[PDB]
RNA sequence: UUUAGUU
RNA sequence: UUUAGUU
RNA sequence: UUUAGUU
RNA sequence: UUUAGUU
RNA sequence: UUUAGUU
RNA sequence: UUUAGUU
């Protein structure tokens, strides 16, 4: 069962929406990294999250295993952001995002190992400032 | 452009993850609605959000216009929750959700009229307590 | 290249939105079929088009080949009607349709053989009279 | 309920398939605009429809609200045209389209306000003349 | 990099299309599972693969972690089988499948840990013997 | 019913996974062609398969009919390879594939005419050698 | 869990 | 068309 | 509409 | 990787 | 197969 | 925005 005070999803979201909180999360054993990326190319959003996650040590820079888990978690988060077609520029739209990646065990059982959450918050709209509205996305996966 | 203090998406999410914070939102002019629904049938989730939204007065009980806006906002939020196949029971999975619906103008220009946000947060997993992880979804639409 | 006077897609649509215009189409060599179906189950819509198509002789009642072509043509038309999730009842929505199936060669070269078009037109909406709007779909396939 | 002689969907389609009809629609209070666009890039089809709709006055050129409604209506129409993957060039295919955008109240109740329909008709196929077949798409949304 | 003699995907497929080749795979350290399932309900296919996988010991019966990895691997394999809409009965089609689940490390580095492959092969078609053709799907995931 | 020793799907797969077999297939009346393509652009994978199929005579180089059947078969195979989003480069991923196209009648009834199968096998992953795993895809269609 | 099926 | 690739 | 669940 | 943008 | 429907 | 296109 999920540990009520270790909900990796809720935690990554609250962090993202509240502009410290990182040090507290880290003290509790979480691996954390925040970042911002904007683009009309989805691969760039994927790249920033991966680069930030590897440089901040949220995931191993070596091997495929952890990169694979993060890729699919990012994909799941992109579903919430794109809602239907995981396309930006080709569909005449752009995104301005802030992201958070959290890694750790959210379950009561230590045997559940580590899991990872990718959360995205920002705006999506036509490529013209103001013609936009909010967008959110959260992907969760086992590492 | 979006009004920094009126980000309907962010506000509906913060509320969902928390006192009558509703009182404050309502005092500021927002039409608010909170509820909970769990099921293996997506139509039941859609129904609870609609019913609760009409009963609380977040949208007009009469006409199609506002129901239509809410339905699509709900569909968009369901993308973040299902991430790929907007299916539950048929894919051997169930969802336990808490939801919020916020209606109002989030832009600086009052000419933008009302918009509506549907936020979902809970767990999704196999039909067995514990075999689950968090799920999240936000849909925004003009109304 | 497509024969200007034999645009199967356009012709099946015009027929659907209208005298036995069938007589004229049939005199020109087209195998035509018209019908109506309403439901909250997509499989019932697929079944009516198939049954009506076989009974009217638009496709062979024996073998798989022609049934296969029609099934995919129907799937393609269903995309225009559902626009995203080929789901009805499970997404708390219902459809009221009128359909047409036209079979024949729409190209200048007679070597292109027969092709089939499935056209759908009606309304889609919540399970409540009036809370609905139009829906449309066309699928084309070789047969 | 939908007004039988004000079916915005059927009307936009009939207009598109019949090469005047505009003046009659306009006299009845409809905001109308016709256009043609061909491309291997979906954003270009979206751009043409938006530009034509704004220049002809079918939607306000200012604000996001109406642009937002038109964007989603165009997206819905693209589902019928692409059927599965809202991709053209990346999937080695191209489209040659004619489009119509109609705006007005199709319901018996004046309270339903304005709605908008985006209709597309043309051909889709490999990037080689003749290797193609028809394609249709209709998206309907509230403004 | 992937170990030429340990390509889990290829191996699970070859097995599915064939003596206890299981014995050889097991001797090499692979956890293997073979089974068959037919249905018009995708959840029944997912259930048989899971049950058979846990009973045979391919994945842990306890905890969520490994069930989670298998569920997604199964979802991915279902994409190849359904190709578009992960639906069966609701789309008037049925499936007759044979499946294999292979677990182990397919990379040269032992640090990559275990991965899991789900392979499906059988027929898909209308609910009528003979009106069908082959279907195939492979899903791979870290575990 | 499908002829047990003429299963076009299984046959194309076995050929693809076993590095002759072509001459034997050809002697039995099958039209066959093997090839390899790698890219971050899906249209290139589609192009190689089409070019190889036409040059090797698996399908007529003239007319649309057979090109149309092959296009959709390739699309169906790509579902198994991409599983969700038929995108490569835009989603920061690349594929290294080997492909086989088989054409002939797999049914007991000669009246079923010719059918075609497109099979893909290789690896998919981030654009960095080693950070990848296997991927399969099979599409079947009537010609 | 130990291959489905009629409009 | 004659297997791709670094954020 | 006032959180779901076993193959 | 250290928030995008005009048809 | 001979247009659906309430949370 | 004033119908696209070769592997
Ligand atoms: N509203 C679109 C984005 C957009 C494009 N153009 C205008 N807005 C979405 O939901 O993604
Ligand atoms: N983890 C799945 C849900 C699930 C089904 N079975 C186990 N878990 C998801 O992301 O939706
Ligand atoms: N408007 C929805 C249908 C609907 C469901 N509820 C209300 N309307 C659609 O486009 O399919
Ligand atoms: N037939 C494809 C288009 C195409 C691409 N190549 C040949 N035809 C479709 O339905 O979109
Ligand atoms: N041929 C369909 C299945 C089917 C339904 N009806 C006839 N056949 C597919 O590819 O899934
Ligand atoms: N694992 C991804 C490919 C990938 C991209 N980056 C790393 N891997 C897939 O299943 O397609
Ligand atoms: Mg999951
Ligand atoms: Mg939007
Ligand atoms: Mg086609
Ligand atoms: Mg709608
Ligand atoms: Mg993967
Ligand atoms: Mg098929």
């Amino acid at each position: 069962t999920l540990h009520k005070e270790r909900r990796i999803g809720r935690l990554s979201v609250l962090l993202l929406l509240n502009e410290t909180q990182v040090e507290e999360l880290e003290r509790d054993g979480w691996k954390v990294c925040l970042g911002k990326v904007g683009s009309m190319d989805a691969h760039k959003v994927i790249a920033a999250i991966e680069t930030a996650s590897k440089k901040s040590g949220v995931i191993q820079s070596e091997g495929y295993r952890e990169s694979h888990a993060l890729y699919h978690a990012t994909m799941e988060a992109l579903h919430g952001v794109t809602r239907g077609e995981m396309l930006l520029g080709s569909l005449l739209r752009t995104v301005g995002l802030r992201f958070a990646v959290l890694r750790g065990n959210p379950y009561e059982s230590e045997a559940e190992g580590d899991w990872i959450a990718v959360s995205l918050y920002g705006t999506i709209g036509a490529p013209i400032k103001g013609l936009e509205h909010e967008t959110f996305g959260v992907g969760i996966n086992h590492i």
